[PDB]
């Protein structure tokens, strides 16, 4: 194809095919669709940093290096036990995915996907198995960050002096790490804890002085509720006052204080929260639900806590996402077959884009984010 | 040329010959020298959202739609009277380009630089011209915000409803505003003074509660210093809870409270601050001088204030660019003719290109943040 340029193109999974869609953002248009990513049911991507190339993740284990400009797969690995939610280098080199048979992490060359390292988790007794990971992220410093849910420890795996990493693990953080993320300035490193409250956050300027338990009230308390009803920790909107968060199993979104990470408000909501997000410019919060909410999109007000318009885009809204400056918000609608474009500003749609089951909807302005 | 992505690419200002190159990031090269931008000898750049084109603001007046992809101008035009320091739209559609004579604002298409809107600024009681207008930025909500030198006033034209702008003006908002910032967050608009001291703070969320007087302490006061001995306002650094910013007529880098605009630390550095600028991660200041000392680079740890290193890169260091993630540092060594790239965590050149009397650097992840 023509040139064009990478920074306003998006990545969108098809969920029932195993076919992703390459977007312009800005004509608001389908550029191809890709076939051959395999099981796609559920599935992540991270991006390169001159924004040509997806890294897509697939729960049979698949990482597909996705040339976005060629509108084909350069380069694609299965291997069974490798879970979705990986991460890409600070310098953009190096790609980390998770597993959990073994159980541990594996890092591969984001150019020809070889692997370069692999740092097996905490073997586990009476298994020929290793802990399983979680909450895998990329950090400042050539660092990966990541969790590990059944013997309870976050690790930092250091790349800074090459393929040979440098690990720093910390040993009783918690009972059993579901899920992990990393603030927006790479800084704090929080895993939600499942057997217990609370998070364990860890400090990456300062790792010496180890893990510290915060938001202690946050958690399923005393419910029986299974781990996979537990939140999508990237669900959470961090700010530089406040964070908006779904709740454990009840229909609120939370506002914390991000300073002291304590809850200030918590915002009666239509559903289950799944995503909460921020619109680019902080002032509103946009929010989907869990089934059998999960046909509407609420807008709250980031000063008042109120909602202030219950969007309606049809069955199944899985996913969205924001545009690099924020003009843009998309969303993906499963049971409709469409990819809707909105107007933030006027809440209106602005188009929308024939989809096969589309779920995540991603766009390649995250190659320069930490995190992303 | 070749297939490639946008993600990585920097465009340096060659401010000598009318001339820039185009900069592969990842590889650490040069792609190409695009020649006749006309007078460089002040420049400045915004990226397309798609990150495709470069818009290089001249002192000439002139307005260059540079392709990077490529790699030729696409579309030129030269208005005397110009200012550089444009800026792009939320949406990209709208390039908007400062005027001190007669004075004004201009607006163009983003893709025929045709005209779209001409916004004259407030007529001065006596001559035959408008006040020079200063420190232009983009805003969310498709806004364009500015200063009135002569007259003391501030104003937003918003795009929201389509080419003609919907107009509001703040007088005597204080005397003389030669520079503004925008937030990072895109939230408030802080033009300095040289009238009188201290900044006229604008917050863009509520523009009804007005303009408000912040940091009174800042300026040259007593002093009789000229409008070009005043400090670049794209030389602060606004951390979330702190900002970083050059003194004014001092050898000091200032740590001020951005929530009370105080000054809670001072800094002793080798020279006089011109730009002070962060590593991503916010754990470093880099800061870079005015002549004689310019031949410097001081690196500041964020958080004891203490200078951890001083650079020597050459003589007539001008400008500073980091990478999106902070893997990398660019760094402009005018009269060494030398382009260098550094590693900010190990603190050592990894690189250092040719150039013909580089000055700013520009590095095309610019295009998905608002302000820049
Ligand atoms: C680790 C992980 C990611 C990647 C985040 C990252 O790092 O970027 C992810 C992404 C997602 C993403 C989008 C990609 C992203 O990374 O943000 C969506 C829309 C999503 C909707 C659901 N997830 Fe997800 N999800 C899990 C884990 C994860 N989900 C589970 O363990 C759980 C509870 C069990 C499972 O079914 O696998 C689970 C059930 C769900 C759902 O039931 C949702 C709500 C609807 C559905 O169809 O599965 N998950
Ligand atoms: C408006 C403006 C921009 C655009 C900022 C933006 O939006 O990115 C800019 C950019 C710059 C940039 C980088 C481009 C950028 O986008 O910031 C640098 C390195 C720079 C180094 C200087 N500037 Fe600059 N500069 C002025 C105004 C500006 N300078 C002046 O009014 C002043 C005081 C007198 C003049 O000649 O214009 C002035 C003198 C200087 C210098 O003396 C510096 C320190 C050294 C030099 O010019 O050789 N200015």
């Amino acid at each position: 194809p023509p040139l064009r340029g990478s920074g306003d193109l998006g990545v969108l999974i098809e969920r029932a095919d195993g076919s992703v869609q390459i977007l312009d953002g800005t004509a608001k248009t389908s550029l191809a669709r890709v076939e051959g990513l395999g099981d796609l049911s559920h599935a992540s991507l991270v991006f390169s940093r001159d924004q040509r190339y997806a890294y897509v993740f697939g729960r049979d284990g698949g990482l597909t290096k996705l040339d976005l400009l060629a509108q084909r797969i350069d380069k694609r690995l299965i291997q069974g036990g490798n879970s979705i939610g990986g991460a890409i280098s600070q310098d953009g080199r190096l790609v980390a995915v998770s597993n959990y048979e073994p159980g541990g992490v594996k890092v591969f060359d984001s150019r020809t996907l070889e692997l370069v390292a692999e740092i097996p988790a905490t073997r586990l007794p009476g298994q020929d198995r290793n802990s399983r990971v979680v909450g895998l992220v990329d950090a400042p410093g050539q660092r990966f960050v990541f969790s590990l849910f059944d013997s309870g420890e976050i690790w930092i795996a250091d790349f800074s002096q090459g393929d040979t990493p440098h690990l720093t693990r910390f040993r009783d953080i918690g009972k059993q790490p579901y899920d992990a993320l990393i603030s927006p300035d790479g800084r704090y490193y929080m895993a939600g804890l499942f057997g217990e409250d609370g998070m364990a956050q860890l400090d990456l300027w300062h790792p010496e002085r180890g893990v510290r338990r915060v938001l202690g009230d946050y958690g399923r308390g005393q419910r029986k509720l299974p781990v996979y009803k537990m939140p999508h920790l990237e669900g959470w909107t961090i700010a530089s006052d406040q964070a908006f968060v779904p709740a454990v199993g009840h229909h609120q979104v939370l506002v914390l204080d991000a300073r002291d990470w304590k809850q200030t408000d918590a915002i009666d909501v239509a559903g289950q929260p799944v995503f909460v997000m921020t619109r680019p410019d902080d002032r509103q919060i946009w929010v989907n639900f869990a089934y059998p909410d999960n046909d509407k999109v609420q807008v709250i007000d980031s000063e008042t806590h109120e909602v202030i318009e219950t969007l309606r885009p049809g069955p199944g809204v899985l996913h969205m996402e924001f545009s690099g400056r924020g003009d843009q918000v998309w969303i993906s609608v499963r049971d409709a077959d469409q990819l809707q474009v909105w107007d933030p500003y006027r809440l209106k749609r602005i188009g929308s884009l024939p989809a096969r089951s589309p779920s995540g909807i991603f766009f390649s302005h995250r190659a320069q984010h930490i995190g992303l």
